[PDB]
């Protein structure tokens, strides 16, 4: 009995709330310690208060293993209480045979517990609906496309920076190059993103800002100039609304451009300026020592994003810059019905602002999505109060780490399970997956252009709990390096398209949409088959979605499937080094 | 390596912010299974923005073990960062030598580690002080008194009940009884408690109430006409302030009573009730079948504090409910400038009210105490933005089972270690220790009249780092068994007064208020040096307090003190069973 390695948090992602009378709770023990694990729960109050012999002890509830990460097990139950009150403790059994109780007061004897004292027992008070996670519906059934503006179409040469460079996707982009993208391009290729099938748009900052990135942003009331004015995207939030395709805009709130009204006020006026006290400044005047890199200083006398003095960082603890984001975050919400913000470095700003900025966007919009950019474990942003996800980096990395290396197909499930067991259920399928971004390298790029191993990968994101995403151009193969080299031109020209991934795009696209989001309250299961061989299934009440993934050295034979959605070898039966196949069958 | 009994969870008690560039850091390991840990820590961005060779994981920071709760380890360490952005990870090393990274990542060997990527690491973004929990420094210097007004003094006969008895401090009230305590009383008696050393009065509910007990509210915004008026509570409060007396008032939030406006408007219009809302009513009309207990119905229509039909449960998720309680919150407190709230049943209002809560009260006052009476575990309301502490109930209750039964010594130091890891330092100083109250048996009950069990028992409580509380009529020996038997008329009798007890009490609170409060940022140790037998330590870096408590069948020898505090054995050197001594040292 492995007691040191058994834990359960009360109030946590282990014990909430899942409707007004229903709750689930997990506990934590060492992997392949124990044996079993039954829940005693009930009302509290009953134990002493009800006239009845019977006690809510005397029933105990079996709780399932649902997952292990290589170092713990993790087991699951769902309760029902309609006094909406709950006490509860655990019954667990070990390998020899030692069965204890463990409760909020420790770990017991069954003969040495008091099970008649409602203080023995961990609690969930009062089932509040007020303070449990919501995940919007609509998120289900996205699969969202990650546009930067500047590389995805020049809709209009009237509006390009100067010196922009002429369109080419096989350039590698420099730090500072423009393109000329803007809005009226993203207009023209909306027949391009719904003949693939996306019903969500992705978009990097669009506000006024003197980068090709516009994270140093300049004003986060107007459009950038170059990218277009309000009147367009008005135009362009209600075409894609129109063709089923919903918009997520991204906030970069954790600081501002050094070229906004503010940071050249504090630079004019220093202390006395109004502004002052909306950054971190620890010496006035705010100064820096310029290197050869633009972007790095090692002595700002002010807090900045990274090390760079160009984007200074914002006190989000002042009332004066709370109103002011507050009020920036309802504007585009409220005269452009967009669906969603992507918050820039969420991590770096206070829990307290984003308490009220959840508050703001569900009071405009109930089932708004808000998703953070953290890159680490994100429990604390995940109650429910404050973002819906977080950019699933851990868990796509992880993804990666297995196609492109050679670890085994243990590790990777492990890794895995561990992430889907830091949240609770619906935040996993909330959670934004994508395999690359504008921030790392691409993924034909990683796969060393193996269009197999990129098929693979793509499938086997596709499958998982959370909602996936395609960043521009991998529907056609595009390549690159980290950023800058990430952010090629978008490839227009068919001679330099790979039309079969585009096929295959519009195919794994269809498989998320019309099979595994019309799952009901599936359960997933990730079984280890062979040396590099996995075995994802997805499986409700009624259907079950199977996919097979040989990653090993050698060919794999299965029995053949009824109805194959999708497979990359000719027979139905055998699978070669890197293929897969994915088929559907009635659960029995 | 028990790697399944390690656990850090980030942004937790085990991972928190003391000031703007300080944060603690806990670390849990298997008991006795882990001989060292290492904090590597930093900058998370200086590992690949920093032109320096040097890098932070290349200086580590020793851990310290400071518990043991004879299941897991726990280890702390405090870090300065002057960026305010730590990214952290820990090298943990057991007993066959066998060392290991462990970070957000999971378990790795140093060689396989990826040290140059802050995503590696365990974080904490940035040092958020608007998020930090922070602690009222007066709570530090007070020894509360908790007052049942109903029973304490009858200062005004004119204002008396119907059918109040004659004040007999022998007699067992029954449910119903009254006599007549009033606050005019409390009036009278301040220089006793004055006397007596207390600098805070708790005071159990005052609001009009038909109940002796006034916990079924019928006015809020109302003193009970049979406890005085306005400006007698005014009056009231001026002085105790005046005499250095703090006061705490019992705000009962959960529910509210059957004979309260709103409740009777809900009876004689149902659901037409504008106050319908504010209720849990799952059936009109409310009704419930009365049985032979008042307090109790089996099939009331509607939920209730327990299973009493004269206690409906308030919906504080209603906008109306919310503002109506911070209305009555907010009037005490800037009306009759009381110094802190004492919340019924806490743990079972939303989380939401509860940070609305701390919010109003800390724009009223920012060194406000907020108390949860809360009997299991409230890591989840001590964060920092609901409630300053609760009601210490687990580890007062532990304290007293090991002295009234005859479990070993290492039993309770393990339990009270794992109540103190449970939250933060100052949380822990902010914890409210009573040894009896209105709903459990009196202390000199408990100890079947044995004083100097009562007395080493009062002892051990007053060294913990919780702020001490003394029931009204504890310092006199007064007797009783479970409410209504420990609400017994205060003894105002000389003849029937435990003056010895008194005696000591005094000394006790004295050695308190005037040594153990004004240690400097103390150290808190727990020593079994045998068979029930406990060394407590509380070490500042000048001063060290001693206490040792003896409670085995055996004489125990020490070494003489130089400076003894309290003893209850007339040797300096020999400690009978149930003997204790106090001495102080300095620390070399
Ligand atoms: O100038 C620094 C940096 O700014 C942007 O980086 C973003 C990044 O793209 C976001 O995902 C997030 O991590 O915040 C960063 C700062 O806002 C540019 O994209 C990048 O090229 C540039 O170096
Ligand atoms: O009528 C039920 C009950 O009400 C009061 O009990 C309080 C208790 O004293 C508080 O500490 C807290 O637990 O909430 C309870 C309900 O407000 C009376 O004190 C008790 O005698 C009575 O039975
Ligand atoms: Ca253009
Ligand atoms: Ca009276």
């Amino acid at each position: 009995g492995n007691l040191a390695g058994i834990m359960h948090r009360p109030d946590s992602e282990m014990a909430y709330v899942v409707n007004e009378q229903t709750v689930n709770i997990r506990l934590r023990t060492a992997k392949d310690d124990i044996v079993s694990v039954e829940l005693l729960a009930g009302d509290p109050y009953s134990l002493r208060s009800l006239p009845t012999d019977e006690k809510f002890y005397q029933v105990p509830k079996q709780m399932t293993k649902i997952m292990s990460d290589g170092i713990s097990d993790f087991w699951q139950v769902t309760v029902t209480e309609p006094k909406r009150r709950l006490a509860y403790a655990f019954l667990v059994t070990d390998m020899l045979g030692i069965q204890k109780i463990y409760s909020d007061k420790g770990f017991f004897k069954v003969a040495d517990a008091d099970l008649m004292d409602m203080n023995f027992y961990f609690r969930m008070p009062f089932f509040q609906t007020i303070d449990q996670y919501n995940a919007p519906e609509w998120v289900t059934d996205t699969v969202w496309y990650q546009i930067f503006p500047e590389r995805f179409a020049n809709g209009d040469v009237s509006n390009d920076p100067v010196g922009t460079k002429p369109w080419d996707s096989t350039d590698h982009p420099g730090r500072e190059d423009f393109y000329g993208g803007d809005l009226q391009g993203i207009l023209d290729h909306l027949d391009h993103l719904q003949e693939l099938g996306i019903s969500g748009i992705y978009l990097n900052p669009i506000f006024q800002a003197p980068s090709n990135h516009k994270y140093d942003t300049q004003d986060y009331m107007t459009v950038d100039p170059h990218f277009g004015d309000a009147k367009l995207f008005k135009q362009l939030v209600q075409a894609a609304h129109e063709r089923g395709i919903r918009v997520m805009l991204d906030a970069v709130f954790n600081h501002i451009g050094d070229k906004s009204v503010q940071w050249q006020d504090v630079l004019k006026n220093e202390q006395a300026s109004p502004y002052a006290d909306w950054f971190h400044i620890h010496q006035f005047p705010a100064t820096y020592t310029p290197t050869d890199n633009f972007e790095f200083a090692a002595d700002a006398t002010y807090d900045t994003f990274d090390y760079t003095p160009h984007m200074p960082k914002l006190n989000t603890s002042n009332p004066e810059v709370v109103d002011y984001l507050l009020n920036i975050a309802t504007y585009w919400v409220k005269e452009f019905d967009i669906d969603a913000w992507r918050l820039n470095v969420a991590n770096e700003i206070d829990h307290h602002f984003w308490r009220k900025f959840h508050d703001a966007m569900m009071a405009l919009k109930p089932d708004f999505y808000i998703l953070g950019e953290i890159w680490h474990t994100s429990q604390s942003w995940l109650v429910g109060d404050e973002f819906t996800a977080v950019m699933n980096y851990s868990y796509t990395g992880a993804i990666l780490q297995y196609f492109l290396e050679n670890e085994s197909a243990d590790a990777l499930v492990q890794k895995m399970s561990h992430q889907l067991m830091l949240y609770r259920d619906a935040t996993n399928r909330m959670m934004f997956n994508t395999v690359d971004s504008h921030d790392t390298p691409r993924l034909m790029t990683l796969a060393h252009e193996d269009k197999q191993l990129a098929k693979s990968i793509l499938t086997f994101t596709f499958m998982q709990p959370g909602v996936p995403s395609i960043y521009y151009g991998t529907e056609y193969g595009m390549t690159g390096e980290n950023d800058p080299d990430d952010r090629k031109p978008m490839v227009w020209q068919p001679e330099l398209q790979d039309h079969d991934l585009y096929d295959f795009m519009q195919k794994l696209v269809q498989v998320r949409r019309q099979v595994i989001a019309k799952l009901s309250d599936d359960k997933i299961i990730f079984d280890v088959i062979g040396e590099r061989q996995i075995r994802l299934t997805r499986e409700d009440n009624q259907t079950r979605i199977v996919g097979v993934f040989n990653n090993g050295t050698t060919d794999l034979t299965v029995a053949q499937p009824t109805s194959i959605l999708l497979k990359t070898n000719q027979s139905e039966t055998q699978l070669a080094p890197n293929d897969f196949m994915i088929w559907t069958e009635p659960v029995r």
